[PDB]
């Protein structure tokens, strides 16, 4: 298993069998220039005012001293969810990672990437260690979330590029984390993403340049688990202008599992029925 | 099968949960409660029922939508989340509601299939038996329940099965017998089906399920009014999904960004 650069139009079984086989994989040119800098220019007063460090105190203490990671990203920017949220790649991907298996998914969470000038390498990590059930998981099973890392700035080895271990995915449970030498930095354009299923070892690394490096990400999970964030705080009118598919991506919709039973539901009826979307 | 009074010590009814897998508390709730949850759905549905002499209906919703006294006194009953604390909490943390349905057989229903309740989990195949339950039900009974009228049967023991057990045979099925007021407990790996109206009278009762917080639920309370939302003990908003979660590493799941549900809605 090694990193791989693919075009935009590389066909859905290539990129899957590279997800299957190294457990990452970054696709070129996942969004154009418009959309970076459109993204930019909505989340820039928020990420400037954003207080760097975590937001509250858990156990998975890898929010470092000069990072910032804001959320709520579809409340503050409209690209993220009129657009972004849409993405083809995401749902193509989404799909045959879930589909037959839990059915349904939906969005987990996303967040700004931010890495100001002088903060240091991340703890190489799993994204799905909050999960009580990844310890249930074997390597074999379908991973339980997925995560799609864009790059706004550049991603650099010296600015903090993300850092990943191709091969680390099918690892064991109880498998040591793979040591600093083995990780391997991502090099992305503005626009690049990096797939990131649930159990690729990964981390961050130190931003040693004058300027930060940001990105922004999306994430994914089976519809049978909670999201890490809740969009029943947004205003009625943003929902109203998200697509069908980006309403049940953000919990507004009742979804259905791989039996055709459904969850989310209103009484017996859809959510989406008693609520008038 | 196992039957104990409303005082029975905590300790001493997770013990026979554990080693049977069920059980029945005597006299769960007053049958003035349970009687006046049925009375709140009726008068919600508000079904046309003819005279007899010739001379703005709602389909069922939620119960925590149509029961004023379910959402703000049966969900907030002392046992269920004195065993729903216990079962989930050391491992998940947070629990919250997974959904809750009216249990009618009307006369002359068949014989439900045996089931166990956590068979809608895709993850219920890597769980093991000695692992907590990814779900628990309280069954409580409105009017009787005997064995003509089809009252729920269990198979105890049945929960330690590993999985891929075949389903208990019917001639082991053992018949659950309540008065109104009583419930049974199902945790979600206990093998249980109801059994046949053989009765010209309803088999009336209602159930209430609980999961770790980290599952997502059968019912959303998104569509319930705000009026409602307030009205409810903070218990019950977290437990219809109106306040972040906590889990057992102290992550945070059902954020609104990074802060809580409960903050950014003004609850
Ligand atoms: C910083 C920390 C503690 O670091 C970790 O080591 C491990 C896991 C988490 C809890 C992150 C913080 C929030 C999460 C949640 C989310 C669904 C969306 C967030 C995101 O977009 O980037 C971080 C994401 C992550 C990709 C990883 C995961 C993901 O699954
Ligand atoms: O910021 C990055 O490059 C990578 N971040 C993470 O993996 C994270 O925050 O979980
Ligand atoms: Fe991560
Ligand atoms: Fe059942």
């Amino acid at each position: 298993p090694q990193l791989h650069y693919v075009p935009y139009d590389t066909p859905v079984e290539d990129v899957m069998r590279i997800l299957k086989e190294s457990g990452t994989l970054v696709i070129r040119n996942f969004l154009d220039q418009n959309t970076v800098q459109k993204v930019q220019d909505e989340v820039d007063d928020y990420v400037r005012n954003w207080n760097p460090g975590p937001k509250y105190n858990h156990d998975i203490k890898n929010v470092g001293s000069k990072t910032k990671q804001p959320s709520n990203l579809s409340l503050m920017s409209k690209t993220y969810r009129c657009e972004v949220l849409n993405h083809p790649w995401m749902h193509a991907i989404c799909e045959r990672m879930f589909g037959p298996t839990y059915g349904d998914y939906w969005f987990n969470g996303g967040s700004i990437l931010h890495l100001e000038p002088g903060e240091n390498t991340q703890p190489i990590h799993q994204d799905h260690v909050f999960y009580q059930i990844s310890k249930w998981r074997r390597p074999t099973d379908p991973d339980l979330t997925i995560n799609f890392t864009m790059a706004l700035t550049e991603f650099t080895v010296e600015n903090g590029g993300t850092r990943v271990c191709p091969g680390s995915h099918l690892w064991e449970n109880g498998h040591a984390s793979p040591a600093e030498e083995d990780m391997v930095p991502v090099l992305m354009q503005p626009g690049d993403a990096l797939i990131l299923p649930g159990s690729m070892w990964h981390s961050a690394g130190a931003n040693r340049t004058s300027e930060y490096r940001r990105g922004f990400a999306t994430s994914f999970h089976p519809c049978h688990f909670t999201p890490i964030e809740s969009h029943h705080h947004l205003p009625r009118e943003m929902v109203e202008e998200m697509t069908p598919l980006v309403q049940k991506m953000l919990g507004f919709r009742t979804l259905n599992l791989h039996n055709n039973v459904k969850v989310w539901k209103a009484g017996e009826g859809n959510l989406e029925d008693a609520t008038g979307l």
